[PDB]
Order: structure tokens, then C-alpha cells, then sequence
């Protein structure tokens, strides 16, 4: 009967061993989790075959423990282009095991016993444990929409600026921002941006950036790296996923990218928690950034054309998911959406003795009764704000268009026609 | 500029570093790798490729968690017949990133604040900071050689018995093992293994046993599990590694498995660290076990072959080791070998890293003026015992017999056959 006092408590299961769990045991339309239904970039994936049938022993063994010589190299060139400067590829950059990876060796690395972060909600849920973990204390701060009366934008879940000043103090070590946002697809812009950088350099906290979605963002908006703005490279960390970037979840690959400074510290961790990452899958990560960077500016650019593949299929979800009853979100970028599921919301029917947070009961209801799988949004929320994010569910609706129309299908089954 | 990253190790004196660095800027015959320079079995490459290409998308996309089910299946279904144990799949194995997460789920969901942990030396790199960095306090023991006996096998390198049982108190809460041994290639055989249990059972400590070349013991020798012993499943938890299993380092997939009281720990850890672990390589792995448990018995199996096609290398590394003059500690297992040099010492020859180890010197020596790299056992010592590792050097002998031959004649013309 011991007791393990490194900050491992509770989180016997996050939502995702306990959801996959589920859709793997009741099998409905997996509208949860976060991957496509279909092929990636066959260049990508001709790649890894390339790697696996490379004619040089080296391409499967062992490689630099940072990061892989030829995809450090090519991450180098492409971020160096968008964050105009030259980022040095083998001590700005750091390769890690997904974005996954890459929070985990920069909340290790930065923060120690009593540091404070502030977490914005609702948050990717590991950035929660993994702050626990590391001794810091999180400070949390809810997004909230202006009034909601069907159908509004991510751009309208905003926090209370009063309210985000106030969390800053002398105990303040890091902020973690994730833009755009999972779950709301909410896209930061310029103000907003300011907003956090102002406090970072009044109060000297780290920012961390993660930015996985990066290229998701739907017109009219623009994804704007925080990093850029004018004292914030010295002071912050930005995350990347190849998993995200080329829509490969299952390589499970990574990057921070930062100052040499900031850097060191998350090289320390990395290197003692798993010392290297796959050689022939960052080998075919750094073919496909490769082949991207010789047309940038193409409509045939992966990094360009997965928001206009994206836009319809966010479309088609709003307006289904509208036509049901639901109060959707529609998302500024990424392949999310959260809306606000009503049967109880102003028609007190159901009762629930139970207790234990709505969005949880409803959503695993679904994936067990009607065979759609969606994800409580209050699994990203504090436990004293999880309330908040009970009246909602969030969707993937990267899928196969056929998938999506039988999505649309159950919801309609569900309801009634007339 | 930053200090240490917060009450942390700067584990920046890790070997591999330099002498990856050395190795480019002299191009030596390299014999420190710790990969092979040549391929490894053909179906296992193949299983990546086909992997990459598979027709099912959800192929390169995100698997369960704890590990791929196909891998995790197979896993079960080898190692139930290795311990005569039903192993549960799901909840008493886990997947990680190589052998070195599983190490690194292990010590850190198992050793906390004042925790103390028993490193056998040499230890594997990453023991050491592991244990730091949970917070344990590492308490170290040598295994040294009985040079009187002619020639030296590594089974004469061994541990004192009265310091060993010493060592261990009420406070120890983890002993860790690693067999076949990293990298005197000695094999624990059942006697050690028995000093190590009742030590455990006595004191109620943790035995985390490293068995990474589990599959690579010489003919004379065999390789048992600490956690076949009486009373030793229940405290035993039991890591490998998919790169070194299939010599596929650079795949970096490992496991753990034991009672699933223990691997919880671990999951707590593993799930708020990386997550999940690449499904492609996992798919390519599971394929490679189902294909050798179909031949288990037969020598074309790789686990009962690599062995013979080591031997011969190894003999011929001792044979040419001894012929220049140093005394070679022939392994029972594995492919390191650990020689004496009693060779020219720091009189002129030497003049390095002076104020460091010898064997740092001699090392780097031999490969800017013999054209010939070997690593220093040194840095597997804790600081008050490297000067037990000064005299020696390792050695891989996992080379293109081409390589090996090449080795040979470097170091007759440095010598000189009477
Ligand atoms: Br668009
Ligand atoms: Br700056
Ligand atoms: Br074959
Ligand atoms: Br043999
Ligand atoms: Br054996």
C-alpha cells in the first residue's frame, strides 16, 4: 500500500484510454477521438515505405538523439521563413515523440515545486497532469462565449482580460496558450495575442505555444505565432505535431522550436525520458516538409489546401448539428467543433441522481444507443469549472464525406422528420 | 544566459554526444555504435513498408494507448511460454518508446522523494539520472572482474555479496538489473538471480530487470528471468525492446510487463508522457513476432540464431583484442565487449582530458591516431568508483565481418607480429 507523492494522483485513466476504450468495445461511427477517416498524403506515406526499403543500414538505426539530422534541417528552414529569423537547427529545435512529447519536456524542463501556470480553458487535457507532475501549480481561467443564441463563431468564446492580469504574479513561471484551439477552433488574433505577450514580459513568464493546428485556419482569419511579436522570441516555446501537419496521427512525431536558452532545458528531459525518436518515420517527415517547401504559395500545398478541404466538411457539421437542435460552435480552424446539445438545457425532463457532470452521461449514451462517438468537453475544464463545459460535446469532422452524411443521418433518425 | 534547467541533471556529459562528433571528424573504423552496419532481417523491413502502404488508413493513425493490439497480442502470446504465466495483454504488458521509456515509466511511477534505488555498475547510461530525477537517491555497487584465472569471461565479473545484502535496508524501494549486462555481456545465472530475489523478498523492494539481449546468451549460457523465481512475479516488472529483439534500433519500441498492480504505475506515467506510440512501427513489430512464434523451435527463428551469428564475431574480436595486447573480457551475451588496455597510458601517447578518465584519453587517442573508436566504460560509473572503469574500453562487435577484418588489420600494424 504505498503512495506515489510525484504529483500522480487521480487521472486513474485520461478521457482518450478511457473513450478509445469505448469505441473499441461498443465500435459506433468514431466521430471523437481526432484523425482522419481516410488516406494521408500518399508522398508522405511513400516516404516511410522508402525509409523501411532504404538500401543504407544507417536509415533504421539509431539516430541523433535531438532530433534527426535531415528533418531538424528542413523544420529549420521552414519555421525560419515564418518566423523571419534564422532558427539554428540543431540547438532551437528539439524533435520529440508528437506535440505530446514536446509539452511534456518543456513543462519538466520549466517549471519546478510551487511554479504557477495559468491554463486556459477549456485546455487539451495534459496540460493539467503534466504541470501536477512537475510540482507547479495551475492557475485557470475559462474561455466564455458573448451570449449565445444558435449559431455563433470560436471567435466569441473570449476570457475576461480583468481576469487574466490578475492570475499574473511573481510566482508566475509559464502561460500555456494553444492557438488554434482544441476543442473550440478558436484563432487568437493580433489583440488577443498582445494581450498575453504584454503580461509575459511584464511579469517574465515563458509562453508556451502550441500551435499544432497551425495550418488549419479557415478564411477570413490567420493562424499569427505569438513568438513573433516583438520581445517574444527570448521568452517562448512553440509546438508543432507532424501527426497535425501532414495528417498522419500514428507516427507520433513532434517539435518545440525556441531559443537555444529555453531549449537546453527541454533537451535535458528529452534526453533522459526517451533519449531518441523513430529514425525512418523522421525521415519521411523531413521528405514530406521537403516536398512542401518547393511550392509554399501552391493551391496543391498540403499546408494550403487542407483548410479549404476542411471548410466544407465544417460547414456541413454546423448545419447539421443546427438542424437537430444543437447550438454549434463553428470553429475558426481545425477539424473541432463543440456545440450545445439541448434535451434538458430548457426542457427539464431526465433527471440524473447519478451526478457526475452531463456531457459525460449524454455522450456515452450516444456512442452505446445511436453508434456516434463524441467527447465531453468538461474533460478539458478544472474540476471546480468543469460545470461549465457540461451543456456541450465536441465533434471530429475530419471524415470521409460519406461518414459525415451518416452522422447527419443517425442525428435525424434520432430526432423526427414531419 | 540560462543556468541548470531547475534542480535537474544536465546530463550534457551523455557520451554519445562527443563521440558521435568524433566519429564524423575522423572517420574511423567504428566499433562504437551499438547497432549493426548492416540489415536486419528482411521481413521486418518489409512489415514497415508494408505498413506505410497499407489500403486500411487507419494504419498511420493514432493506436489504443497502452499499446497496438496486434503487438501487444503477440507480446502476451511470447513471453506467457517464456514465464509459464498467462500473460493479460492488456492490462500486464505496455508498449513504449523503446526500452528506455518503459525505464523511464517504470522509475518514475515507482520512486518518489528520498526513495532509494541499487544501480549495479557499470549501469546502463540512463539509470542514474532516471533515479535522480524522480527524486530517489541511486546507491551504487561494481561488478568487478576476477583477473587470475588466464583468460576472463564475464562471468567472473561479479558483485560482493556482503556489500551487496548491505546495501539493501527498509529504504531501498527499487533494485535494478540488467541481464544480459550492458555492456560486459555477463549473464546472471540462477545463484546471482537468487541473491538478487531473496534480497528483494526480504527488504519488499521493487526488481526491475533490464532484459533487453534476452535473446542474444551464447550457447554455453541461458538466459532465466528474475520473475520465474519464487515470489518474484509480484515484484517483478520485465522490459525489452523491439530494437534490439529485432536489431531494428532506430524503430525505438519497447515493453514492460508484470502484474498489473505494478504496470499501472507506469501507465499513470506513460499516458500523461507520450501518450500512444507509433502504430506503423507497432504493426510491422506485431508481424515480426507473429512470424517468428510460428517458428520458435526452429534455429531460423532470429531469436535462436542471432546468437550463432554473433559468436563468430565475438571470437574473432577477443582473438584479435588479445593479439595487440589487451585482455578481453569475453561475454556470455550480447555484443559488447570490454577489454583491459595495458597499452601505452598517459606518458606520451595520452594528453587529453588529462584531469578526466584514462580511458576517455585512450579512446579518443586511438581514434584520432589508430583510426579506431571503442567508448569508456568510465561513464558508467558513478564518480567515486570510475576509476574501476579507467583501464577498460567497449567494443561492439556487431559489425560486417568485412569491418571487423578491417579492425584486425588496423591494429596489427599499430602492433607487430613478432
Ligand atoms: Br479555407
Ligand atoms: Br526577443
Ligand atoms: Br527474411
Ligand atoms: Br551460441
Ligand atoms: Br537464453
Amino acid at each position: 500500500k504505498f503512495d506515489l507523492p510525484k504529483r500522480y494522483q487521480g487521472s486513474t485513466k485520461s478521457v482518450w484510454v478511457e473513450y478509445i476504450q469505448l469505441a473499441a468495445q461498443y465500435k459506433p461511427l468514431n466521430l471523437g477521438q481526432g484523425f482522419p477517416d481516410y488516406h494521408a498524403p500518399k508522398y508522405a506515406l511513400n516516404a516511410l515505405a522508402a525509409a523501411a526499403n532504404s538500401p543504407d543500414p544507417l536509415a533504421n538505426q539509431y539516430t541523433r538523439g535531438f532530433g534527426h539530422p535531415r528533418l531538424v534541417q528542413a523544420l529549420s528552414k521552414l519555421y525560419s521563413q515564418l518566423v523571419d529569423r534564422t532558427i539554428n537547427p540543431m540547438t532551437e529545435v528539439l524533435v520529440t515523440v508528437g506535440a505530446y512529447e514536446a509539452l511534456y519536456a518543456t513543462i519538466q524542463g520549466h517549471v519546478d515545486e510551487g511554479d504557477e501556470v495559468i491554463i486556459i480553458e477549456p485546455f487539451f487535457d495534459c496540460y493539467e497532469p503534466m504541470v501536477k507532475a512537475a510540482g507547479g501549480i495551475p492557475r485557470f481561467i475559462p474561455l466564455k462565449p458573448n451570449k449565445t443564441g444558435g449559431t455563433i463563431s470560436s471567435a466569441d468564446w473570449v476570457l475576461d482580460n480583468n481576469e487574466l492580469e490578475a492570475l499574473f504574479n511573481e510566482k508566475t513561471k509559464m502561460i500555456i496558450i494553444n492557438t488554434p484551439h482544441n476543442p473550440l477552433g478558436k484563432v487568437m488574433d493580433r489583440a488577443e495575442l498582445e494581450v498575453v505577450a504584454n503580461l509575459c514580459k511584464k511579469w517574465n513568464v515563458l509562453c508556451v505555444s502550441d500551435e499544432v493546428y497551425e495550418h488549419m485556419v479557415f478564411e477570413p482569419f490567420e493562424h499569427i505565432r505569438i513568438c513573433t511579436l516583438p520581445g517574444m522570441w527570448e521568452r517562448t516555446i512553440t509546438i508543432g505535431s507532424a501527426g497535425k501537419t501532414f495528417s498522419l496521427t500514428g507516427w507520433k512525431i513532434g517539435w518545440a522550436y525556441g531559443p537555444e536558452a529555453l531549449l537546453k532545458n527541454l533537451q535535458m528531459v528529452h534526453q533522459n525520458c526517451v533519449y531518441t525518436c523513430a529514425t525512418p518515420i523522421q525521415e519521411a517527415i523531413a521528405v514530406g516538409f521537403e516536398t512542401e517547401l518547393k511550392r509554399l504559395k501552391s493551391p496543391e500545398c498540403y499546408f494550403n489546401s487542407i483548410s479549404g478541404e476542411l471548410m466544407a466538411k465544417r460547414d456541413y457539421m454546423a448545419s447539421f448539428l443546427a438542424e437537430v437542435g444543437m447550438n454549434p460552435t463553428v470553429p475558426q480552424g481545425g477539424y473541432f467543433m463543440v456545440a450545445d446539445w439541448s434535451s434538458l438545457d430548457s426542457k427539464v425532463d431526465l433527471t440524473q441522481e447519478t451526478d457526475a457532470r452531463k456531457d459525460y452521461r449524454f455522450t456515452k449514451w450516444m456512442t452505446k444507443s445511436v453508434g456516434l462517438q463524441g467527447i465531453p468537453p468538461s474533460a478539458f475544464y478544472s474540476e471546480p469549472n468543469k460545470h461549465l463545459g457540461e451543456d456541450f460535446v465536441r465533434y471530429c469532422f475530419f471524415k470521409k464525406d460519406e461518414n459525415l452524411q451518416k452522422a447527419a443521418e443517425i442525428l435525424r433518425k434520432w430526432k423526427g422528420s414531419s
